[PDB]
């Protein structure tokens, strides 16, 4: 029988030994592929009628989120454009209406988030934004505080150190670049993410 789980930002399969993106690893004598590659392997085995045991994911239990979505016409736009894979990234002219469309895209998916932004005081806004969904489902995960809620909002710095910890809780992966974020800032954390989705978040101004 098929089974995958989860260890070291990386996903150990066991079963299917013709899984894509999934290697042979000789010290362990088993196919390994980085945690980010996830939705591949399931919608590959999914696809393929393929039975399997998911011990990869360890969502954080998230409740039905049903607040006020209020965007503008271009931000709903977009929204709407990005749900198609939600696995891509978003510009936006606003930058308030980047923390809007965020909110919406965590509305529509009811599934844990975490939410990665440079600098704590970034993080400090978001939390108190987030409010908007229930003050108790929100979390900070950072050098101040390390609270795993269904909706938490981390810093590039805090996320990159704790890969390990936070990359299975979360099936959508929300980055605010803010002018952008290194290619070993970002990069490197979302590829030892599971999260099947994945928003990019950009203001062209300020």
């Amino acid at each position: 029988i098929a089974e995958i789980y989860y260890e070291r930002g990386t996903i150990v399969v066991k079963g299917d030994a013709h899984v894509p993106h999934a290697k042979f690893d000789s010290r362990s004598g088993t196919y390994r592929a980085l945690a980010f590659r996830y939705r591949d392997i399931i919608e590959y085995f999914e696809s393929n009628g393929i039975e399997f045991v998911d011990n990869a994911a360890d969502p954080i239990p998230t409740p039905y989120f049903d607040a006020e979505i209020s965007l503008r016409d271009y931000q709903e736009k977009a929204l709407e454009r990005w749900l198609v894979d939600k696995r891509g990234c978003i510009v936006l002219p606003t930058g308030s209406g980047k923390t809007h469309v965020a909110m919406a895209a965590i509305n529509e998916l009811s599934t844990p988030t975490l939410i990665v932004v440079p600098t704590l005081a970034l993080a400090e806004q978001w939390k108190e934004r987030l409010g908007i969904f229930g003050e108790e489902y929100v979390g900070e995960f950072s050098g101040r505080i390390k609270e795993l809620k269904p909706l938490t909002v981390s810093t590039y710095d805090s996320a990159y150190v704790n890969a390990e910890k936070l990359g299975n809780r979360f099936m959508l992966l929300i980055f605010d670049e803010v002018h952008h974020l290194p290619a070993e800032s970002y990069v490197q954390i979302a590829q030892m993410s599971i999260a099947p989705f994945r928003l990019g978040l950009t203001a062209t101004f300020e």
